[PDB]
């Protein structure tokens, strides 16, 4: 679990989103496997503009963070799961590093400010749906 709050905004993984993120939905893609929704108090979190290849995320299923480089957002194949049929996934960015299906939403960290969230993984590798690109989330 988590989110991303920015100015009146909350940005959280589209298979988690709730009945109250639907209720108050602002923007979302099945292929990026995000969600956003409008929140009335302000944010705490900044959004990275950038092109940066490292940085640190947070793994709940080890409750620490650990450094990444990771690839540039590109179309990546996941396979099948509950939420979704085996498709490509687009704006995704692979590392190497633990992660569980739990571990969705964990935030990917840059020396600018938030890159992305946990969305896919396993076998060693942890996948990142980006969101520098949203230039939107701060008008
Ligand atoms: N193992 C593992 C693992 C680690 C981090 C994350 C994940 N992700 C998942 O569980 N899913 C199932 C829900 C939809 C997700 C999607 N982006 O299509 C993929 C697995
Ligand atoms: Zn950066």
């Amino acid at each position: 679990s988590g989110a991303i709050y920015v100015g009146n905004y909350r940005v959280v993984n589209r298979h988690l989103a709730t009945h109250n993120d639907w209720a108050n939905l602002v923007w979302e893609d099945s292929s990026r496997d995000l969600l956003v929704s409008s929140t009335t108090a302000q944010g705490c979190d900044t959004i990275a503009r950038c092109d940066c290849q490292t940085g640190v995320y947070y793994c709940s299923s080890r409750r620490k963070h650990y450094p990444v480089s990771f690839s540039k957002p590109s179309l990546i194949f996941v396979e099948a799961s509950e939420y979704y049929p085996a498709r490509y996934q687009s704006h995704l960015m692979l590392a190497v590093g633990h992660s569980e299906p739990g571990d969705c939403g964990g935030i990917l960290r840059c020396q600018h400010g938030v890159v992305g969230i946990v969305s896919t993984g396993g076998n060693g590798l942890v996948g990142f749906a980006d969101v520098r690109d949203l230039l939107w989330l701060d008008e």
